[PDB]
């Protein structure tokens, strides 16, 4: 299984399919947040990032008790690009219980161009959980694949 | 009138409210860019939290057909979303005019990626692309530079 885009299989956006193809070299990799807090984050491109076979593309692990929360699933992927960046979004994460109208969590990853690395510097920016809807966890990473 | 964020008054995001305040210096400005070839040549006009249309439609970004001057609303500022990263700000206007034959006839949407540029308050507004080949979540993408996106 890989990233699933909106639309029927084989009928998805050619623009999105092309971007997934471009990021293929990153599928085998795993990315983890730094700083050594309370939560750690693990992110993968179109592959299982969690340890519970939940279909997670990005997970949040609470350090004190090992709780793994799915932030976004790769079976609900959106991907687009600009001049020197690529935005990847995984929807369908575990539902909130007291924020955001109890909607499913979502992960938004901004990949910026960096000619010096295939991929690195992955880290969370912030979590927007103060809205009535359309909340999300925001992350950033660098990759030469985002360059033009 | 100004940008309206999701949620009733008092239930809006503290982060979005602060970002909205930060963008104030851009409100008085207007941006334009002409792209495409006839009969599909368009003039895109964009404004931050202010009317961009030549008529009171509440448009934040409009697409003008150069052949007849007809305006199509890409996004309305009464449906604004704004967030920022380390050296960029993303602004989204939903509620544009509905597609008639694409994207399940959903309302158009404008996505503007504002990148940091320490040399200008705002410049280089440029239409990037239009995604109208999906069953949902279609959008028009634009880019622009602004020192306000610098951290
Ligand atoms: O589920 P509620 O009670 O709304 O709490 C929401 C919070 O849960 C924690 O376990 C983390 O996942 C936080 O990032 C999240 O914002
Ligand atoms: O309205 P339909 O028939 O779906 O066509 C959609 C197209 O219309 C044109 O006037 C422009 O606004 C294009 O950017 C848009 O993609
Ligand atoms: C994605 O997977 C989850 C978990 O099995 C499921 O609940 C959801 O319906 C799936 N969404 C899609 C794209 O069908
Ligand atoms: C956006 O403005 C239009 C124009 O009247 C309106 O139909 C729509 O309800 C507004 N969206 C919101 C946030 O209610
Ligand atoms: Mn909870
Ligand atoms: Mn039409």
């Amino acid at each position: 299984k890989t990233c699933d885009l909106v639309g029927e299989k084989g009928k998805e956006s050619e623009k999105e399919l092309a971007l997934l193809k471009r990021l293929t070299p990153l599928f085998q990799k795993s990315f983890e947040s730094t700083v050594g807090d309370m939560y750690s984050y693990v992110f993968r491109v179109c592959r299982e990032a969690g340890q519970h076979s939940s279909g997670a593309g990005l997970v949040q692990i609470q350090k004190s008790n090992g709780k793994e929360t799915v932030v976004g699933r790769f079976n609900e992927t959106q991907i687009f690009q600009g001049s020197n960046w690529i935005m990847l979004i995984y929807k369908g994460g575990d539902e909130y219980d007291n924020h955001c109208g109890r909607e499913q969590r979502r992960a938004v990853v901004m990949i910026s161009c960096n000619r010096h690395t295939l991929a690195d510097n992955f880290n969370p920016v912030s979590e927007e959980r103060g809205k009535v809807q359309d909340c999300f966890y925001l992350f950033e990473m660098d990759s030469s694949l985002a360059c033009s």
